[PDB]
């Protein structure tokens, strides 16, 4: 299938969830520090909240915000939003209010469901306390929709300087989570829920469990590290997890035994480090490790590869082949399909994972999502900007990008755009943005030339936390051979 590529070949999230809740009413849907919530309780709570949402927004298709740390409440919000025909958006209320207001305008986010326990100012944004909502009439009938309905929006900073809203579909989610061989190693499907909702890794962590009758094991313990992971596996029974590459590498460096008890571990988001994958698999030979690759426009994963014994001898771990519901081609400079190994091209994705588009940029949607030949037929397709090559087994081997896009703590970032943006502060002549790694975290560093009193504080105040350089340093001149090593080193220099 060959028609798994069709969005309508996939069920809505709410139909599949309903199937699971009917089949397994008393299985554990959510495990948190307070206890468990089962499928029936989850469905009842979400139906009630949906009654409220529908009372405010009776016609399907509105964007609704969710704020808070992972809790049974936030999970319930996501389901109630989907049940209502609406789509969810993560809003971090600890970001600058002006920034959030503009995100909300971009996607017409009507209301934000505040799940925090402790009061956090809303600063005029349309927030309601989720524990404090008023009763609503039980919905006579919930809206009807197909799998092409928008499930959620994720904002991407990966291109230019304006955040682009990616609208992902019910089908993208159900195609991601159902019938996949790379998810087949943990009958109980107890997923660590760790990745915040601003990342589509969350889509896998949450819906991979709930659409399979599994359990969302929420990390309400603290920042994920070896101890917290060990607790979440040992005390709560998590058997399945996503860990982004740099987090994987750190956990493996520090305490590779902290993975013990995981049945399936998926990692990715950056080029995997073969030495760390080697260390992990040599310690846990029965562990099923998956390299997942894909952009957000294709809903979480595009290709996955189950890591083998032989793979540990290569310079890179394959990113493998198309997940079910997806197809890929590799295209040359001339826009022609590359049918042979060891010839580099651009990855192009087709199928049921394709986002509806950039909710807030029509021109960019028209430019990024285009019809291209697949087999015999013109199909909608997303050009990823990722370069790869096939190996002798017809597996994809990730090469890199030709643009300036980097991955910073889970986010794509157009680095040269942000850099150019620093240049435009008055009194600054030139500026260079660098990246380094401390512990498991990439830090942005900003070097600049210009007047002594010219520090770009007013810009930092306007940026989201995750884009603010860890250090802004004025230098006398920038080293040329630009020199990344010289610059980095000259940054301490007394620091
Ligand atoms: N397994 C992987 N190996 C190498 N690069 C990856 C992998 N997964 C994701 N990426 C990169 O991250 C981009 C998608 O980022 P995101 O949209 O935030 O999920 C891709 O287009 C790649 O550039």
């Amino acid at each position: 299938q060959n028609s798994l590529l069709d969005l309508y070949a996939h069920p809505t999230v709410v139909a599949r969830f309903s199937e699971m809740a009917a089949l397994h009413p008393h299985r554990e849907a959510i495990r948190d520090r307070f206890g468990s919530v089962d499928y029936r309780q989850l469905l009842d709570s979400a139906e009630q909240l949906s009654d409220y949402l529908l009372e405010h927004y009776p016609q399907p298709g509105v964007c609704l915000g969710v704020y808070g740390e992972y809790s049974r409440e936030s999970i319930t919000c996501l389901l109630a939003i989907l049940l209502s025909g609406h789509h969810y958006l993560y809003i971090d209320l600890k970001q600058p209010a002006a920034w959030n207001a503009e995100l909300c305008r971009q996607v017409d986010c009507r209301l934000i469901l505040d799940c925090s326990t402790t009061p956090t100012p809303a600063n005029g944004l349309p927030c309601v306390p989720v524990r404090h909502l008023p009763a609503a009439p039980a919905s006579v009938a919930r809206p009807c929709f197909a799998a092409d309905q928008i499930a959620y929006i994720n904002f991407s900073s990966g291109t230019t300087g304006r955040p682009k809203a990616i609208a992902c579909t019910h089908a993208g989610i159900t195609r991601l989570c159902l019938g996949q061989s790379f998810l087949a190693f943990a009958p109980q499907m107890r997923f660590l829920v760790n990745s915040p909702l601003s990342f589509d890794a969350a889509t896998l962590e949450i819906w991979g469990a709930l659409l399979n009758g599994g359990c969302c094991v929420l990390n309400d313990l603290g920042p994920l590290d070896p101890g917290v992971l060990r607790q979440l596996i040992g005390e709560r029974g998590a058997d399945s997890a996503w860990l982004t590459a740099s987090l994987f590498n750190t956990l493996v460096d520090l305490d590779p035994d902290c993975l013990g008890g995981l049945r399936q571990l998926l990692t990715g988001g950056d080029i995997l480090s073969v030495p760390h994958v080697r260390r992990a698999l040599l310690r846990h030979p029965r562990l099923h490790l998956v390299n997942g690759y894909g952009p957000t426009e294709n809903t979480t994963f595009t290709c996955c590869h189950v890591v083998t014994d032989d793979d540990l001898e290569e310079d890179d771990i394959p990113i493998g082949k198309a997940i079910a519901g997806t197809a890929v081609l590799l295209l040359d400079e001339h826009g022609q399909e590359i049918a042979e190994p060891d010839r580099a091209g651009e990855i192009v994705a087709f199928g049921a994972g394709l986002a509806q588009g950039y909710r807030n940029d029509a021109a960019r949607t028209r430019a990024s999502f285009v019809e291209l030949p697949y087999r015999g037929r013109l199909l909608r397709a997303y050009r990823t900007g990722d370069r790869a090559r096939y190996d002798e087994q017809g597996r994809l081997r990730f090469i890199g990008r030709g643009d300036g896009q980097v991955k910073l703590n889970g986010y794509r970032l157009d680095l040269p755009a942000l850099e150019q943006r620093f240049r435009r502060q008055p009194g600054i002549l030139d500026c260079a943005l660098l990246v380094r790694e401390r512990n498991g975290v990439k830090q942005l560093l900003c070097a600049w030339t210009g007047k002594a009193d010219a520090s770009p504080q007013a810009l930092l105040r306007q940026l989201p936390t995750w884009q603010r350089p860890h250090a802004c340093v004025r230098v006398e001149a920038l080293p040329l051979t630009l020199d990344r090593a010289a610059l980095l080193r000259r940054l301490e220099e007394p620091l």
